[PDB]
């Protein structure tokens, strides 16, 4: 199928995403509304149910609202079960109405619908060419107290019905008992509980298959995404063996969030998007859209830095979400700002890099503070605003212009408010202009594009004051001036005529596994694939055509993997690299190692013999161990995800600089389960 079909789970790039919060938007049944403390019908208290629906988003995506905007993804609240408990924090009463307070992971909320109703919401979307991603929070269940037993529903999990156990008299270690983090360190963030919330045990066996089977089951409904909640709150190493999971499985997008602040670049986010099979919302992105195009603290050279050095930060770039806002930062437009400030951003995210996610009643122009106040309840379904017709003119290219789905970002001029960019492909371009200036127009001269002469129309029509461009030999466009706010997008677009990859997914799964090869030119008929040097041909492709290959994974070592396309005339495309191979199915298993003392600045790693302990390359080893929360120092631990149903072989390591000690003896031996966790308690040998 094409690489813009609605079935291609794997890759978002020619998406845009509307990011729904399923309770305020719309409610298309008035009978599973909660009632009683639990409901406000006129949503003014921003933290009871209003009453939204997946009937609602249904009705939505029939009568036009949602396709004629030009959105082919939807993203919704988490679908799952929730606590039925009106919570009172100091005077307010606080309810379930955005999905994170889980109960039963096996079955649905009731105020959102009936699995029938889910099942018809998969069943619409995918009809009208949308496709459904769920948020997945599986970091915690919901509020409670040891202490008081009859607080909310006391954390309780329950299993399609069967009550699994509480948080009070946890004789099964089902949840953490380690007090509430101060989130001083990533430790201490991930093993202890956040405010309230009673925090998952996932080295429990029961709690690790019991999430396992659950994300099963939303694959088995249809879903074609997940996004991922406080990924920065749960043991990295269990989260690769749940990607793994889900990737060895059925393989869908997956992507997490983790919070950065304005101008906070963070190595370990970084390390996250580029090693955890799951990509993340790119705050890196949104934090500097919003100090350009709406605090103004920072200018287009800000902007152009973060475009350069994001494109090689991340080691897959088209796969992390962009926005403006979100349900986590107060809404982009403010009382006093100018529409045209939103009005841009939205252009600007819509045709840059990465999969653009739009928070809904952002075209209806609502403005709010943080939580609860930026979820309230959209007040109007009006087809007609111009940042209506802005996501409408400019979210189809996403399908129809490689250039903007996958091409590389070149600034092609700029000062201080203004910067003109170029997306491009193969031979596909698009050109975007920006002024962000709503007093000044700008004097553009010197402008060099790869657009073939020609007289080019704006694709937004002249609505946010763009202009035609006149291209002739060369790529040198006719001098202009950008008026005030001007924002204009010229494109072209043809075949390709070399394989170029755009993008792949999943990027990390076990031999056999059927991965997605987007991009263009890779011809009608069956090429070659490389992972590596291997070669993939024949009944191994799965499918070929010009622009989408599905192909089998080579039984190759596990370890990580340049793929490169050959079509059948032996022309070759680009590399994508980084694309990890794995051993073979994944478990969790805590290593723990008792008596490692170290000096400032050496901690303890551990290696191995195979490729997910990085092959006895000290380099690559895992860690540093963590020694605070569920062991002190001098014990050193770490959940770290291993092949299952073998014996691997390991020793532990001292590193600080480029100093390693290992210990001393033979290779520790240890033979891991097919399914579950495990343990392994040693003590470092001299
Ligand atoms: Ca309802
Ligand atoms: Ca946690």
């Amino acid at each position: 199928a094409p690489d813009t079909s609605v079935s291609n789970k794997q890759n978002f790039s020619t998406d845009v995403i509307y990011q729904i919060f399923t309770d305020r938007f719309s409610d298309g049944n008035p009978a599973n509304n909660p009632t009683g403390a639990a409901f406000d019908g006129s949503c003014t208290n921003l933290r009871l149910y209003c009453g939204g629906d997946w009937q609602g988003i249904i009705n939505k995506i029939n009568d036009g609202y949602l396709t004629g905007m030009g959105i082919t993804a939807i993203w919704i609240s988490q679908p799952v079960e929730n606590i039925y408990s009106v919570i009172n924090y100091s005077g307010v009463n606080n309810t379930a109405y955005h999905g994170y307070w889980a109960r039963d992971f096996k079955k649905t909320n009731p105020a959102y619908g009936t699995m029938q109703d889910f099942k018809n919401l998969i069943d619409t979307a995918h009809a009208h060419n949308i496709k459904v991603i769920i948020d997945f929070a599986p970091n915690h269940t919901s509020p409670a107290s040891s202490d008081d037993p009859s607080f909310a529903e006391n954390g309780r999990l329950y299993d399609n019905g069967n009550l699994l156990g509480g948080y009070t008299n946890d004789t099964q270690n089902l949840f953490h008992h380690y007090g509430g983090t101060d989130f001083s360190t990533i430790e201490n963030g991930i093993y202890k509980n956040l405010y309230d919330l009673a925090d998952l045990n996932h080295n429990n066996s029961s709690v690790d298959v019991y999430l396992k089977d659950a994300i099963k089951m939303w694959l088995d409904l249809g879903v074609d995404g997940i996004r991922v909640d406080a990924v920065k709150h749960m043991p990295f190493g269990w989260q690769k063996s749940f990607m793994a999971t889900i990737n060895n499985y059925k393989p869908v997008f997956t992507f997490g969030e983790w919070f950065l602040g304005v101008n906070e670049i963070s190595p370990e986010y970084h390390q996250f998007a580029n090693e955890s099979g799951m990509s993340l919302l790119d705050f890196r992105f949104a934090q500097k859209a919003r100090q350009v195009f709406r605090d103004n603290t920072d200018n287009m050279y800000g902007l152009k830095a973060m475009l350069e050095g994001s494109e090689v930060d991340y080691a897959q770039v088209n796969d992390q979400v962009t926005f403006i806002d979100n349900h986590d930062m107060e809404r982009f437009h403010t009382s006093n700002g100018d529409r045209r400030k939103l009005e841009q951003a939205l252009a600007f995210t819509l045709t840059s890099r990465g999969v653009p996610a739009i928070y809904y009643g952002s075209e209806q122009y609502m403005s709010g503070g943080n939580d609860p106040d930026n979820r309230a309840r959209l007040p109007s379904f009006s087809t007609t605003t111009t940042a209506y017709q802005v996501i409408q003119k400019l979210a189809p290219l996403r399908k129809s212009n490689p250039a903007i789905a996958y091409g590389s970002t070149h600034e092609r001029w700029i000062n201080n408010d203004v910067i003109i960019y170029e997306r491009k492909f193969g031979n596909n371009v698009a050109v975007v202009a920006i002024n962000r200036n709503m007093n000044t127009p700008a004097s553009i001269t010197g402008l060099v594009t790869s657009l073939p002469r020609g007289s080019y129309n704006d694709v937004l029509g002249g609505i946010l004051n763009g202009n035609t461009l006149t291209v002739g030999a060369g790529g040198a466009a006719s001098n202009f001036t950008l008026a005030p706010g001007g924002t204009a997008v010229w494109q072209y677009t043809t075949d390709a005529t070399t394989p170029i990859i755009g993008n792949v997914g999943p990027m990390m799964a076990k031999p056999g596994v059927t991965i997605t090869i987007d991009g263009r030119g890779f011809g009608s008929g069956k090429g070659t694939v490389y992972f590596g040097t291997t070669a993939v041909t024949g009944a191994d492709i799965v499918a070929w055509e010009d622009t989408q290959i599905q192909v089998k994974i080579p039984a190759v070592p596990g370890g990580i993997y340049d793929i490169r396309v050959a079509n059948a005339a032996g022309a070759a495309s680009n590399i994508y690299d980084n694309f990890e191979v794995l051993t073979g199915d994944q478990v969790t298993v805590r290593f723990v190692i008792n008596n490692a003392t170290t000096a400032l600045g050496q901690n303890v790693f551990l290696t191995g013999n195979v490729s997910e302990l990085g092959n006895w390359d000290p380099n690559n080893a895992i860690g540093p161990m963590y020694n605070q929360v569920v062991y002190q120092y001098p014990t050193w631990y770490y959940d770290v995800s291993v092949p299952a149903g073998q014996t691997i072989e390991f020793k532990f390591l001292k590193k600080q600089g480029s100093t390693v000690t290992w210990e001393g003896g033979a290779n520790r031996t240890f033979t891991t389960p097919t399914s579950g966790t495990a343990t392994v308690n040693v003590n470092w040998q001299p």
